[PDB]
C-alpha cells in the first residue's frame, strides 16, 4: 500500500574492531545520566555514500579515516512513523587515532562483553549478529 508515504532515516554504525575488541563511545540522547555506550557512526545523507558517511562521520567524531569493508548486519526500527535503517559495518582499518568529539568516553571491549552493557536498543541486534559472525562464521 503505502511505500513512498513513509520515509527512511538511514544511519550507519561503524564496528571498529581492533585487537579483537570493538570500539564503544559513551553517548545518550536527552538522558541526564551516562554509562550507555553506542556504536559510533552517523546519519546518511542521500547525496553521500553509506561507506563515505561512516568514513567522514568517524573522521569528524572519532578523528579517524576509516576503511569500510565487510558488512556485518542491518537493523530497522521506527521513529514516530519514520523507519530508521541502521547498517553495522566492520571497519578492518582506520587511519589516525580514535578521539571522542560528541562522545564522552571511548572503550574497547569484546563483542560478547559489549552486549552485556547498556547499548542502545538498535545496537543490540547489530552486535548480536557481529558476534554471531565470529562464532558461527559465514565462511563455512
Amino acid at each position: 500500500g503505502p511505500l513512498g508515504s513513509m520515509k527512511m532515516i538511514e544511519v550507519v554504525a561503524a564496528i571498529i574492531e581492533r585487537d579483537g575488541k570493538i570500539l564503544l563511545a559513551q553517548r545518550p540522547a536527552q538522558s541526564d545520566q551516562a554509562g550507555l555506550w553506542e556504536f559510533a557512526g552517523g546519519k546518511v545523507e542521500p547525496d553521500e555514500s553509506q561507506r563515505q558517511a561512516l568514513v567522514r562521520e568517524l573522521r569528524e567524531e572519532l578523528g579517524i579515516e576509516a576503511t569500510v569493508g565487510e558488512y556485518v548486519a542491518s537493523h530497522q526500527r521506527e521513529v514516530s512513523g519514520r523507519i530508521i535503517h541502521l547498517h553495522a559495518w566492520h571497519v578492518p582499518d582506520f587511519h589516525g587515532t580514535l578521539q571522542a568529539h560528541e562522545h564522552q568516553a571511548l572503550v574497547w571491549c569484546s563483542p560478547e562483553e559489549a552486549l552485556q552493557y547498556p547499548l542502545a536498543p538498535a545496537d543490540i541486534p547489530l552486535l548480536e549478529a557481529f558476534m554471531a559472525l565470529r562464532a558461527a562464521r559465514p565462511a563455512d
